[PDB]
């Protein structure tokens, strides 16, 4: 098989991991599993960027707000306000399946 799972360590692997964290953290199962995340959410089902940017995993993976904001706004699962103050999990399916980008 394979010794482990991941290989070398480059910016590509770091960026990919960060994307999975935000996507997974905003996931339906993760959202309902993270009682804290839900408690932090807003009235309009919006989560503060500070909370995510303060995350240990997110901090160890990235320490830049611009980079993190881009990842969130770059990914569909989540959407960052044009301004960049609050982000919410895209509660609407845009793609069908085999179609993406």
């Amino acid at each position: 098989g394979s010794s482990g799972s991941s290989g070398a360590v480059s910016t590509e692997d770091l960026k990919e991991c960060l994307k999975k964290q935000l996507e997974f953290c905003f996931s339906r199962e993760n959202l309902s599993k993270d009682l804290y995340l839900i408690s932090q959410m807003d009235s309009d089902q919006f989560i503060p960027i500070w909370t995510v940017a303060n995350m240990e995993e997110i901090k160890k993976l990235t320490t830049d707000p611009d980079l993190i904001l881009e990842v969130l706004r770059s990914s569909p699962m989540v959407q960052v306000d044009e301004k960049g103050e609050k982000v919410r999990p895209s509660h609407k399916r845009c793609i069908s399946g085999p179609s993406s980008g």
